[PDB]
């Protein structure tokens, strides 16, 4: 019925489902010691024992009980009800996690504080891993026309200061439901993705007072910002333009219908119970044009290309960045990839020169360092060592760790090894790398220009690109929060850099798993170079690229700044060329035709 | 139809009241009643009224008052009522070039003229919305059923998509406005019935398209999920069901789901389709590759003298002749006086060099009035030849003096819905016929649909026109491309060409360069070979904010970009004269300069 049956919204919903049935399988807490007597007396009120199953099932984060049914398929606590199939299942997590900035998130258990609950890996698990493993558990079971219900925060699209550990895994259940609807609907199972809104009470009020005290703004700033966002006015206790926040009664009212037969039509339905809100649920901008790269001037800057295992595109991306006449430091996650990349880069065509326009440049040779977000202290020491070697680090392209995740696209019948590799190494790994970058930005001296961190995604796998999909969707909210919450910190008296001056961060994420051409690699790197080396600020988080090689506009840019400078010079002027079939004449005719004139080649 | 029957059947009980209203042909209640009362329940709750077909504001208000007062039996008291907007007609099934503008063109399939087709279930819905302004009890609800094809490319039903669209924009504006009182409008998408009529209709469409049988239905059976239980396993794509969507919609209308306001009711069983095909301008286009030497651009202008003349200047800067047609009278002479001045009477290209391009002609066009616009189209044909580039601007600058939608009582919105939506549809066919009646082998046909600018209080009407345009462009582009290969229509004269249209929304940017950015985007999608795969285009909320570029015809400085990059230069006496200009162009090139004087 409801995963969060222990002191959770679902534990409250247990008061329902009894008028037309009975509330059963109320999952208990992890401790399971005081949970046996917890809410047992409350549940016994106005409800006979009957077959109501209030067993304190262990909501384990890891899959040690995944094979175990515990009222799923067979066995059970005391009755054979696991043999029966329950028509509903809820993927609620109910773990807020730590509430801190991007400099001091508790990555390891030694870094935890009493205000903190769990660690970074635990925090990511408590919101993604339980969802995924409970989805896999008892997959062939449940009725042929059952229902699957999710619950996520409505802040998964709105900015949320100091809650990256909350939203970064909370921006992943929606993506996973999106990717799983297509591959699950076959058997005839729907995924009702319903988001109950914040409940109006004194707790959220005090939360917001603490919130705007932390950000450093006058009282009621966040309250005004989230009240003006409201477009509808409630009719509770009549009145006019009350504009009260959403109530849990409406949450129960919109949740109970999933058990009824009327829900059979819905599938993949965004069902945000927040009433009358306008947010751009998805932020994107398909590239209409092809960027001009001969106005970047990235010289005098260091670009740490944090590549995990996909160094194949990295070496080329590093060379393209070198073409901007910029020094680069290529960082590697896997150990053996370092040797292969060194061998590949030693050969010319990768370490040749900083070839830009129609001319070369020495610039600096591409360095080679080993990094790993799994170990915090080693990665921080390596970053400090790079600081001592060169100085500050501002431009940092961030690529995922492993290339082409998993051998198969299926996400139902899979062993947990690859899935647990995807978590704790791509989500947690990238969050850890962002943590180290933010530590370097804050606790170490930097400049005044804004800080750029691109988040290029995995390429096309000729299949369902869900493994790049989760990466993109979990990166979107992360970069959005990192962008918005790092502006108040640059002016507040709390964080004045110990009297020094610093800058905020602006971070997009390119998406290239939608094109399937051969020039898409040059296209993405071009966009990467333009977003790093130039001055520009796009207000959209995610950036999408066209569905064709050239897409809307047909341009190829093989270092042809001259042909770009010669555009439209002699427009609409017929030209006659004698002997223009070999030598200087052919070249003059070709450059004139590229200019725009009309040419008549005679030989 | 069937969904209305099921809704009325569910009304028979559960503490509900049934009202079979909205009679057709001004008298249909007698033809459609007394069958709901045939059930044991509701001995008197069954109510039928012979309301006017057009349902103007005053007659709608009278009908509402007589319903509140009942059939003289109950005390007069306004209360809740049925506000579902399911009442409507399909309209003509005419093809992409032929259209019933005048009533004389009535056909057995086309029982309604263009204006009547537009008002079938759009104008009447808006008028009923206005007539339900004064007294709607708190906690009520109202929906506007739209078709699921309001985003999917269609064929032969431009009159069932262009007016069937913009209901979303009207609902958006009404949700923003009327939400203060505590009322809601949510778009609802009941799917096609799994009946034999819809099955044979698909077969007819396949035959009409000139394609092998089954591919049109394959487009629905391929990119649509199943996620159903019917027939136990192996539930093949059978399209959504009407009874389920009707029952769920009326359950939303009842309690247990109050104040949802998070429902689009897009019941297509998956069917991944964007809610709006659009992109953002994160870069400024480079107008250097634009070429229109041998091309004629006719600007379908209106009373907007300033904007149309600016567009004419920015297109004539691409060495092209123009024909500026103005919709309303008494504006031709002002345009002539303004254009007489040398500011707009001289054409200079993007480098700042004057060009001896043909001057700006001036004609008079009357979209809403057929047989005269076509005559003028043929006249300008005889004058110049075929015309392919048609920038279509709206009728009036500000569609209403007050930025509101429900306070009015059908006085100016009639002019809007009759001369700026229908007007556009009439002009679109006027142009389509010129292109198809006279086939011309060339590139695809380009029809931009620039929207009006923003001054204050946003642009609710612009939103409406945008929603109607996106679909008109989408459905058209599809039909055109499909009909470019059919030998049936190919034999008419010579070989023709397809059409590719777009939109260039501007009502979101409020700056000083939004009337120059718009000129750049109109001149880039016409004078170049760039096929946007997305329908609606949108300006950035901040021009200098995302990409600040200033282009007063300065293509030289654009050509001199990144030449001497990362070099330090020392200049002597570089404060005024030749050396100052060398320093200026070198700094624009990318080098580092050190001015000393």
């Amino acid at each position: 019925l409801i995963t969060g049956g222990a002191g959770n919204i679902g534990e409250v919903i247990t008061r329902r489902f009894l008028a037309e049935g009975a509330t059963v399988v109320i999952t208990g807490r992890n401790a399971e010691k005081l949970a046996v007597y917890r809410r047992r007396l409350i549940d016994e009120e106005r409800v006979a024992p009957e077959r109501v199953v209030a067993l304190r099932m262990d909501g384990s984060d890891i899959a040690q009980v995944r094979a175990g049914v515990a009222q799923i398929v067979h066995g059970g606590t005391d009755v054979p009800i696991p043999l029966h199939r329950i028509d509903i299942l809820v993927n609620n997590a109910g773990s807020a996690g730590p509430r801190r900035r991007l400099v001091d998130i508790p990555l390891e258990p030694s870094e935890v504080q009493p205000p903190d609950s769990e660690t970074l890996a635990q925090a990511v698990g408590n919101l993604v891993g339980i969802t995924w493993n409970l989805t896999r558990a008892a997959a062939p079971h449940m009725p042929s026309g059952s229902s699957v219900i999710n619950i996520s925060t409505i802040f998964s699209r709105t900015d949320y200061y100091g809650r990256i550990a909350y939203v970064a895994p909370k921006a992943a259940l929606n993506a996973l439901s999106d990717g799983l609807a297509r591959e699950l609907g076959v058997r005839g199972i729907r995924v009702n993705t319903i988001y109950p809104g914040p409940i109006e009470s004194e707790r959220i009020y005090t939360m917001f007072q603490a919130m705007d005290a932390l950000k450093g703004q006058p009282e009621g700033d966040t309250a005004s910002g989230f009240l003006r966002m409201m477009r509808l006015s409630r009719i509770d206790q009549n009145g006019e333009v009350v504009k009260r926040f959403p109530s849990p009664v409406d949450v129960a009212n919109t949740a109970v219908l999933l058990a009824s037969d009327e829900s059979a039509a819905f599938t993949g339905h965004a069902f945000e119970v927040t009433h009358g809100m306008e947010v751009p649920t998805e932020s994107r901008t398909t590239f209409v044009s092809r960027p001009g790269l001969r106005s970047v001037d990235a010289t005098g800057k260091v670009i740490l290309i944090c590549a995990g295992d996909q160094v194949d595109d990295a070496v080329a991306l590093a060379d393209t960045l070198r073409s901007c006449r910029a020094t680069v430091v290529i960082g590697f996650r896997d150990p053996r990839a370092l040797e292969k990349a060194s061998v590949l880069l030693r050969e010319p065509r990768h370490a040749l020169a900083a070839d830009m326009y129609g001319r070369p440049t020495m610039t600096a040779e591409a360095r080679l360092v080993r990094l790993d977000p799994l170990d915090p202290r080693a990665a921080a020491q390596t970053l400090e060592q790079i600081h001592a070697e060169l100085g500050a680090i501002h431009h940092a392209v961030v690529l995922p760790g492993q290339s082409r995740h998993a051998p198969s696209a299926s996400l139902i019948e899979v062993d947990d090894q690859v899935v647990e590799r995807f978590l704790h190494q791509e989500l947690v790994g990238t969050i850890a790398l962002a943590r180290e970058l933010a530590r370097f930005w804050e606790e170490y001296p930097s400049g005044s220009s804004m800080h750029r961190v691109l988040f290029v995604s995995n390429p096309d796998d000729q299949q369902g690109n869900q493994y790049s999909h989760i990466l993109r969707a979990a990166v979107e909210q992360l970069v959005r929060v990192w962008r918005h919450e790092s502006e108040y910190d640059s002016v507040n008296p709390a964080h004045q850099q110990e009297g020094q001056s610093s800058a905020a961060v602006w971070a997009n994420q390119l998406i290239r798993y939608v094109n399937n051409e051969m020039a898409n690699l040059d296209f993405t790197c071009a966009w990467v170079a333009k977003l790093l080396g130039s001055d520009r600020r796009i207000a959209e988080i995610n950036l999408y690229l066209p569905e064709e090689i050239v897409g809307t506009i047909g341009v190829h840019n093989p270092g042809f700044g001259w042909a770009e400078s010669l555009f439209g010079l002699h427009m609409g002027k017929v030209a006659l060329i004698t002997g223009g079939s070999a030598g200087i004449g052919g070249q003059i005719g070709r450059l004139l035709a590229l200019s725009g004139a009309h040419v008549m080649l005679a030989a």
